[PDB]
């Protein structure tokens, strides 16, 4: 159960609503855990801020990860 | 139970509502009487900022990169 | 439970609302009883910042690596 | 029973709000529950800074220090 | 309980608030409470400094202490 209520995208941001099917994470098998339900009021992304709303299955890369930099 | 009222994130900040599932959880246990209600009033990101709402499962990393020596 | 009001993480910065349990914590059942609350009115982070609004579950030390060892 | 006022952590610092669940804890008396009240107001943290708000359960001897006692 | 006012830890220096539970907890009392109340005015520690703000229950030697047998 992922819902948000209200959601402002501003400058070339984008907002998605559901799940996320990573190919690292097999094929799209959908309904696995939901443990936890998921609520958001208001969100804002300016700036090329993406808005995700919804659990993610991967493990390669957290949706945004490519560090190689080893400090 | 997860659930944020305001955030703001702006200067190409991700915002992700959900919890997160690596292929590392996968055929193992995520039932461990982890009942928990977590509610955030207000996320301020800027700069690029990572906003991450909710539990997440895995033994090879915590969601970013750390790593170093001790003394 | 876990609450948080004011979270501010700017400069490369982020924050996780939930629970972080790792590929070696899979040895719970399931039982109901009494649980701590930890709630912060403000937490200002700035310059890589790391907020974890939850309770940490490893057996290889703490979220951090970069000191302590084995015994 | 654990709750912050002020928390500011710059340059690579992290906060942790909970409790630590060593992976060494089983089922021989884990919830120990809210025993005592450790409130704190101010925190500042710079500079590999690590702020730990919570009690310790497991057989790691200690979260974090240096060593024993030295003479 | 243990309170805290101000708490500046810079420079590879951090800070634990609560009660240390030792993997061999406690072999006994179900009058599970705390008793003495500690509260700080101004931990200013800088360099490698840790504050400790909670009971020391481990068994090790440094900043705690335990009975143990001796020949």
């Amino acid at each position: 159960r992922n819902s948000a209520k209200d959601i402002r995208t501003e400058e070339r941001a984008r907002v998605q609503l559901g799940n996320v099917v990573t190919a690292a994470a097999l094929h799209g098998g959908i309904r696995i855990s939901d443990q936890t339900t998921n609520s958001v009021e208001t969100v804002v992304g300016k700036g090329e801020s993406r808005v995700l709303i919804g659990n993610e299955y991967g493990g390669k890369g957290f949706w945004d990860n490519h560090h190689h930099h080893h400090h």
